């Protein structure tokens, strides 16, 4: 890996000026070896070391370089075309391979390569961004995006029409990350590397960035950044000084509970069969 | 119906056992027969009954039970692949049965089998999930989802980013439904069996699931799992006891009135001509 | 242009009895230069004139038309079909005209035809709607939708489910415009010719139609239908008069600033290279 990250992190210096003609053998070579990994799950963006989440920058960097290295191609679709640079995760998979991956995608959901999709996943029409891993028995419900190099735990729920924050545009420090056993409710956001910890729920309709105040009711606690395991978050308002008016906050309202789980169940018979 | 609801029954009891390869010919045909008069519109997952909306339970199962008796199979998209086991509803359509049909159909808007679009209807870019009923005149905007087993009433609009509530995962006792000539506003969620009654009006980034409550500032009385019908619902918040912070909260401000109409009315002229 | 606009609002006001079937060829040839000049630039919905924006209602109506001009027809799919009738605006580009055209169109992107796209911009998966003009260097990312008559401008950034209003159903007077060098965050929404002034950053889950209360803390003043340029505004609310509740508006916090800019930024690598 240290044959890889030098050359990649020479030519990120020079990122301005490289472009797909312009490019030497050498830097185009590894960025697609590095590229083929994070698609393989061999390696990835951001791990959780010593109970801390740790991201490796050099990778980030090369899913951005692998932006001045390619050039656009004609996709066919079959009513219309697209021009892009990055090829589709699936286009060349038979059942064989996909019965071997053990997981399920239902069109029209779409997956860069570079991306990670563990076994026992069920993907619904939605989007996976470059760089992105999701891990093992994890649903993406319909119309939800994993962004650019973000990080999904295992047996999470992401729910219709959800966001997780990418990297690329605007750009970022670190990926967003949700831990394991998660739930994130229907049209919610997650970014700016916000981190949900593990077995957490958030509800329908929460935004969350690194502005966003996340109040315990219970402490008067006020969290930035991140979701203490095991909260059930849910959108509110904090008042002016003044009391004329009141601004959006996400407040914890409880530690999640067996009628909170009644609520948010995965469904087992969904997942891969034997 | 009860040569099929019997075997239906007989097998959900059974579900975890049952997997493609072990099950019987008899349930397989039952299953496949059912989840065919569902697509027909001929059987439906819920009906309103003496002006109550009643599930039937044993059509919830056999949908349930479909995932448990199909395998998945390569699915060919043109730029890339999928790998699902329910069938696309309009893939075996010619011209001569959408012209029978008489609805409109928007690339990329998808349906699944099991699934049934009634004449007049218009589905921009979206969702719809199987054993859900969308009725005559109903517009499905961009990236709208209509859950599983979701009934949608006639002349509705389902404004663009709206996600209507599954039964599938998680798990529901009820589907969600909503009545006719309703109006939903762009990004809301209606989830977890609630009920919109007809000729209500919802705002945009509106969030319902059984514990938002619907407070009405005319009378004081909150409301439940229902929007009471001819209602114009905004989003909102109840303050705490101490008055230290608010919580997310459905307001009912008024009534449907002409002002209202001028905002939410259905174009007859985006609609199926002669 | 009076060679056009002439047929065109003539024909207007018989569109409830045209059909495809009953419209003469003359009516039938201008709709049809109309769409394509507007596919083109050549025309385009709304222009900002003397510093005002000004809506070519004429325009407006000749979109309206094609719907009455036009008849459906089967579009293939790969894995489904199809039938609607407006086609689709890439389905006869290569590479040459996508290398002439400078934008990137990442899978599965759609674009209707009669919309016009501008160089150097990048539509993620999304939906831009007929009659829709999107201006240089934006960005539409990920299931966001820019609606019928849209105008957005120059390096504008549409983050993810982001839905700008259309003006065909509901019927609307005048298009929804974001000017400039703004930046509409994650899953909100402008509908009903609401006006973003440029360098305007709108925060996650805000939304804006004609009945929304911009208020601004630091003056008191409350805008209604458009935002001042250079705002930054994110949700709240206003208290009931009694304090019983509250009810959503958005909120101007202060202008924008090298901190606000350091969260917005457009990604020049990710745009036409050379
Ligand atoms: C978070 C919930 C699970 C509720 O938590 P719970 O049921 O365990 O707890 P409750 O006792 O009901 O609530 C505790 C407090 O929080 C408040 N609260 C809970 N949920 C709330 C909500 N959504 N809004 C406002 N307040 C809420 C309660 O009012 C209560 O108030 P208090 O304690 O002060 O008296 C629920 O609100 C929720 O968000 N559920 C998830 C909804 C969802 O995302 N569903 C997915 C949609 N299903 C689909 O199939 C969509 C398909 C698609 O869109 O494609
Ligand atoms: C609900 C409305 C129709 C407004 O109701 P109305 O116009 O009949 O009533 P009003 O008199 O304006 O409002 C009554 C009270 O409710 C409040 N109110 C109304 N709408 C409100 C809103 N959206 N937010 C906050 N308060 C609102 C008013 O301020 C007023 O306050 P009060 O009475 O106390 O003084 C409107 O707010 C709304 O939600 N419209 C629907 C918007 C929508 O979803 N449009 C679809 C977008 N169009 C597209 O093409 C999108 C495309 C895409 O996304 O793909
Ligand atoms: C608006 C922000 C940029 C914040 O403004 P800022 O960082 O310049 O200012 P701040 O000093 O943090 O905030 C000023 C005031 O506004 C409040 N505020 C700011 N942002 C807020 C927010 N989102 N919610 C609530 N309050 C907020 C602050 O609390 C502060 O309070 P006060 O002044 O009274 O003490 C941020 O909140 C925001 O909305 N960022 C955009 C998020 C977004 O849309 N990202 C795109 C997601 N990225 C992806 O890749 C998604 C991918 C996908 O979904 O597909
Ligand atoms: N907000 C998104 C934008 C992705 C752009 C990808 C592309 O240009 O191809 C992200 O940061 O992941
Ligand atoms: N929340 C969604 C999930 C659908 C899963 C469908 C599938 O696994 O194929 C619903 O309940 O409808
Ligand atoms: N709310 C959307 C609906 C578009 C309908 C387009 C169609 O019927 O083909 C808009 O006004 O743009």
């Amino acid at each position: 890996m240290q044959q890889l990250q030098n050359v990649i992190e020479s030519a990120f210096e020079r990122r301005a000026d490289i472009t797909p003609a312009n490019v030497d053998t050498v830097t185009r070579e590894a960025v697609n070896q590095v590229i083929g990994l994070l698609d393989s799950g061999a390696l990835r963006v951001a791990e959780k070391i010593d109970g801390q989440w740790v991201t490796h920058q050099w990778l980030k960097k090369a899913v951005l370089l692998s932006f001045r290295i390619n050039d656009n191609k004609v996709m066919d679709g079959a009513e219309t075309r697209y021009y892009d640079k990055v090829p589709m995760k699936f286009a060349d998979y038979d059942e064989a391979r996909f019965q071997k991956e053990g997981f399920r995608v239902v069109p029209p959901a779409t997956v860069r390569q570079g991306a990670f999709i563990a076994r026992n996943t069920v993907l619904m029409p939605s989007y996976v961004n470059i760089g992105a891993y999701v891990d093992e028995g994890t649903m993406v419900d319909t119309w939800a995006t994993v962004g650019s190099c973000a990080q999904i735990g295992k047996n999470v729920h992401l729910s219709g029409g959800v966001g997780i924050g990418g990297v690329l545009e605007p750009l970022q420090a670190n990926p967003t990350i949700i831990e394991d056993n998660c739930f994130i409710g229907a049209r919610s956001e997650v970014v700016e590397g916000v981190i949900v910890e593990e077995g957490s729920v958030i509800s329908m309709g929460v935004y969350l960035g690194q502005s966003t105040r996340i109040y315990d009711r219970e402490t008067g606690e006020i969290h930035y950044g991140r979701v203490p395991a095991g909260s059930v978050v849910v959108s509110g308002n904090l008042p002016s000084k003044d009391g004329s008016y009141s601004l959006y906050c996400a407040v914890i309202v409880k530690k999640v509970d067996a009628k909170t789980r009644g609520k948010v169940g995965i469904n087992e018979l969904l997942r891969t069969i034997d």
